[PDB]
């Protein structure tokens, strides 16, 4: 769920998830997908795509377990869907952290900016 | 859409909507709901619950018509959902204005991962 995702993003990136990624580029945020603007945006693209293969569970609402031991996200067993959901979130948190170096505040927005259609999942 | 909502917030509160309410507390802006931190936050919680009742229109993208008449938000469309969305937005803008007395700038950019689970709507 959004709670685990936001926490993972904070844990990995150290950034306020909403502030830095709630409205960034064409894919980080709640306005679907689009042609990624940069590495960070591409992370959110993969993430959104990852959510699509999920079967039955609700990425936004379903809570799942994961440990942060040794400052590494380990998705707990949970169940197939929740596990996969967890990995989707873990992946995006790690990716965002990995791309902090090219994170560009210019891609933040309040209102959706110009996006081309994500080539799709 | 976020456009009308933001204009309403600016009209009612006189504050830049993104800055003051784009990521306020646990419910204003991204990452869904959480237990309201204060009255301003609760307005956003109510707002998100209001959105949950919309049938057939998209609060994020659907534009709608409203008028600001005598400094009063007046929703326009005959379209049932769009009218309801407009009313959801009007209500939050009004509510945010009403609670500007306790608006806590520290909650502006509140780290949403600190939020406690929200009761459902």
């Amino acid at each position: 769920s959004l709670f685990e995702l936001g926490k993972m993003i904070l844990q990995e990136t150290g950034k306020n998830p909403a502030k830095s990624y709630g409205a960034y580029g064409c894919n980080c945020g709640v306005l679907g997908r689009g042609k990624p603007k940069d590495a960070t945006d591409r992370c959110c693209y993969v993430h959104k795509c990852c959510y699509k293969k999920l079967t039955g569970c609700n990425p936004k609402k379903d809570r799942y377990s994961y440990s942060w031991k040794d400052k590494t996200i380990v998705c707990g067993e949970n169940n197939p869907c929740l596990k996969e959901l967890c990995e989707c979130d873990k992946a995006v948190a790690i990716c965002l952290r990995e791309n902090l170096g090219t994170y560009n505040k210019k891609y933040r927005y309040h209102l959706k900016p110009f996006c081309k259609k994500a080539d799709d999942c």
